[PDB]
C-alpha cells in the first residue's frame, strides 16, 4: 500500500523548528515559529493562566465529553471578544460558535461546512498569507486564488491592486481576511479600508471569512476588532476563525472558536447543525482543558484583569524590540534602512531578505527565519539583538 | 449563501444527550452514550489522573507547541501498550505513531492519509458497527461497504457470512476491526478466529485498520490486544487508530493515536511525512494535556500501578452490572432469556430491543438507549437497576 508513497515537503514554518532543534551549534536564535518569547527566551505558562489551572484541578469532577461544539460559555465569552458586549448579532442570536483545536481547527471545519452544504468552490486568501492557508482549504477540496495585498518596494498595502484583483471574484466566493496582525505582513487596512472593503463584499457577494490569531496584539483587544465589526455590521452572513493560542499562551492546548453568522438565528442555528456534523466527522467535541481555562479567566473578573495585564507586557515588548532591532541594525552596519518595520504589526517583521539570504543566515549564522523573509520579532531579546543584526548586515 | 441549508440529523449517539438533559423528568436514566458511571452514578476524574495533572501544574514551564505528531513519550507507550515491550515492530522501527484528538481524529487523519496518498477506494466496516464510522470515512472520500458480523438470532458472531461477505473485498480495500469490546455487539473473535482473519486478509491483500477504543475493559490490557498482534505478526502494512477516552476516564481531553506501520523504517517514515502533512492541513499539532497526562501515568511505576487498579475496577463492575441486569430482568417479569448479554464484552448489551421499544422506552419511562438497541451497562447502578428493568419488561 505505502510502496511509492512520496515524502512530503517540509512545513516551511514548522519544518524550521525541525532542524534548529537538531542543530548544536550553542548560539544559534529562533526567530521562526511566532511563539512569543519574554526577555529571558522563554515562553512561561502565563499566571493568570497557571492560576486558572489550580483552580479547575480542585473544582473539576468530571471529564465526561463536551457537546459538539463545546463550552457554552468559552462561545458567549468569544463572540463578546470578537462582536462587542450588547452587540447587535448576539442580541438577535444571528451568530453560533464552536470551541475547536485552534485556529487551524476552526479554518478546516469551516472549509469541510462550506465544501459540502454550500456552492464555494473558491477560497481568496492574500499574497502574501499563512502558507498553510492553502493546504486547509484543498483538503476540503476548495481551489485556493490569490489576491494582491503587499506592496514590496514602498513596503506598503497595495490597496488598489488588492481592490483589483478581487475584480475577479465572483458572487458566492470566500475571501479570507486577516483580521488583524497580518500574517506574514503585519500590515493591516485602516478602518476607512476596511468599510471601503465592507461595502464592496457587499454588492460584490462574497462571503467573508475573517482569520484572528493575533487579536490583542496590534492596538489592543477591541481596537484589533473593529474591522471585522465594521464588515458585521454590514453583512448577513459571516465566518470568524479565532485563536486563543497566541493571546493565550495556550498554544498547545489547541484553544479556537469557529463562529458561524447567518441572517437570522433559524438559518444560523440551521447552518449551524451542519457544522457540528462536520465537526463530528473529524474529531467528535474539542479538548476541554484549553477552553476551560479561557472561559475562567474570561469569568472572572481579577483573573481577567491580570491576563489582559499579562498580553499588554507582551504587546510592548515586541515593540520594544521592533525598534530596538530597526537601531541596532542600523549601527550594526545596515546596508538599506528597516524603518518600515516599526510601522508593522503583531509578532513579525516582514523583512526583505530573499530565500538565500534567508537560507545562508541559518547554515552559517543559525539564525532561524522563514525562507519568506518572515522572521519574529518576539523571539529577540536584548541579549541575542547583537548577534542577530551583525548576522543580517553579513548577508545584505 | 445559507438559505437552503437543510438542517443536519442529530447524531443517534450524541442526539441523545441533547434529549436527555432537556428533559426534567427527574427519575430518567441514560444508558445512551457509552462513558463509564461508578456505583453512585458519577464519572469521576480518576485518582491517577487528578494526581498526574496536580503534578502538571506544579512541573510545567510552557504551552509551546507540540510537535504535529504530538508527545514522543506518549507514542512510544502507546505502541509498547498495542505491540507490546519489546516487539519486533518497535525493535525495527516499523512504526509510527501520531497523537491526535480522541479516536475519532485518529480514524480521520487515517482516512484523509489514504485517500490522499494510496490507492483505496473503500473502508469495508461491520454490521453493525459505531454509527460515526461511515460519516468520518465519508468526509474524507471513501465509500463505505459494509460486512455481516452479528448473528442476531443466536446472539452470536457470524464468522461465516463474515468470511463471504468480505470475499468481495478487493486486493487494496481497508477492512476495520474493532480490537476488542465490539461497538455495538461487544460480540468479539476468539483468538483462532482472528489468527483465520490474520491469514486471509494476507492472501486476499486488504489493509487492516484497527480501532482501539476500550483496551482493557474485555479481559485486560494484554489480552484485549492479543488479535491485532496475531494481524502485527503476518502484516506488513496496518493502521491502529487508538483512544484514551474511555480507559483513562479522559473523554473531554481528546487523546488518542493514529499509528501508521509499513514494511521497514524508511517506507513507514516516508508514508508518516504525508500522514503529518494531512494532520497539518486539519488541526496542526494536538492538544497537549490529556496526551500529557497519559504519558505521565505510564511513566511512572506508581501512578500506573494506581490506573490499572482503577481501570481494574472499572471493567469489574460493568460486569457485576451485567449479572445483575439479567437477574432481575428475569425477576421483573422478563419476557425473553436475556442470558446472552452475559457473554458480551465491554460497557454495552447489544439488546435485541427494536426502533419502537427504544423510542417508547425514552417517551414515557425516561430510558434512554440508542436506536439500534444498544444499552450502556456501565450506565446501571444497583438504585435503578428496578425502574429500569420494570421499563424495559413493560416494552417486550
Ligand atoms: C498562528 C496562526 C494560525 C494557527 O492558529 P493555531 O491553530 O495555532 O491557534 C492560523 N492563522 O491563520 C494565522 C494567521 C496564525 O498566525
Ligand atoms: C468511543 C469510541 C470512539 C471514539 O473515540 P473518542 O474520539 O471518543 O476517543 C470511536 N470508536 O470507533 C469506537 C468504537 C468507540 O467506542
Amino acid at each position: 500500500m505505502f510502496e511509492n508513497i512520496t515524502a512530503a515537503p517540509a512545513d516551511p514554518i514548522l519544518g524550521l523548528a525541525d532542524l534548529f532543534r537538531a542543530d548544536e551549534r550553542p548560539g544559534k536564535i529562533n526567530l521562526g515559529i511566532g511563539v512569543y518569547k519574554d526577555e529571558t527566551g522563554k515562553t512561561p505558562v502565563l499566571t493568570s493562566v497557571k492560576k486558572a489551572e489550580q483552580y479547575l484541578l480542585e473544582n473539576e469532577t468530571t471529564k465526561n465529553y463536551l457537546g459538539i461544539d463545546g463550552i457554552p460559555e468559552f462561545g458567549r465569552c468569544t463572540q463578546e471578544l470578537l462582536f462587542g458586549k450588547g452587540s447587535a448579532l448576539i442580541n438577535d442570536k444571528r451568530a453560533r460558535t464552536a470551541q475547536t483545536p485552534g485556529g487551524t481547527g476552526a479554518l478546516r471545519v469551516a472549509a469541510d461546512f462550506l465544501a459540502k452544504n454550500t456552492s464555494v468552490k473558491r477560497v481568496w486568501v492574500s499574497n502574501p498569507s499563512w502558507p498553510n492557508h492553502k493546504s486547509v482549504f484543498n483538503s476540503a477540496g476548495l481551489e485556493v486564488r490569490e489576491y494582491a495585498y503587499y506592496d514590496a518596494e514602498n513596503h506598503t498595502l497595495d490597496f488598489d491592486a488588492l481592490i483589483n484583483s478581487l475584480n475577479e471574484a465572483q458572487a458566492g466566493d470566500v475571501v479570507l481576511f486577516h483580521g488583524c496582525c497580518h500574517n506574514p505582513t503585519g500590515i493591516d487596512p485602516t478602518l476607512e479600508q476596511w468599510q471601503t472593503l465592507a461595502q464592496l463584499s457587499v454588492e460584490k457577494g462574497w462571503l467573508p471569512l475573517f482569520d484572528f490569531a493575533y487579536q490583542g496584539f496590534a492596538r489592543g483587544l477591541e481596537e484589533d476588532a473593529e474591522g471585522l465589526r465594521a464588515f458585521a455590521a454590514m453583512h448577513k452572513e459571516l465566518i470568524v476563525a479565532s485563536s486563543y493560542s497566541k493571546n493565550f499562551g495556550l498554544y498547545n492546548e489547541r484553544v479556537g472558536a469557529c463562529t458561524l453568522v447567518a441572517a437570522d438565528s433559524e438559518t444560523v442555528d440551521r447552518a449551524f447543525s451542519q457544522m457540528k456534523a462536520a465537526i463530528r466527522a473529524n474529531y467528535s467535541n474539542p479538548p476541554a482543558h484549553g477552553a476551560s481555562v479561557v472561559a475562567t479567566i474570561l469569568s472572572n473578573d481579577a483573573l481577567r484583569a491580570i491576563w489582559e495585564q499579562e498580553l499588554t507586557d507582551m504587546r510592548q515588548r515586541i515593540q520594544r524590540m521592533r525598534q530596538l532591532f530597526v537601531n541596532t541594525l542600523q549601527e550594526k552596519g545596515a546596508n538599506r534602512d528597516f524603518s518600515f518595520i516599526i510601522k508593522q504589526n503583531g509578532m513579525f517583521s516582514f523583512s526583505g531578505l530573499t530565500k538565500e539570504q534567508v537560507l545562508r543566515l541559518r547554515e552559517e549564522f543559525g539564525v532561524y527565519a522563514v525562507a519568506s523573509g518572515r522572521v519574529n520579532v518576539a523571539g529577540m531579546t536584548p541579549d541575542n539583538m547583537a548577534p542577530l543584526c551583525e548576522a543580517i548586515v553579513a548577508v545584505l
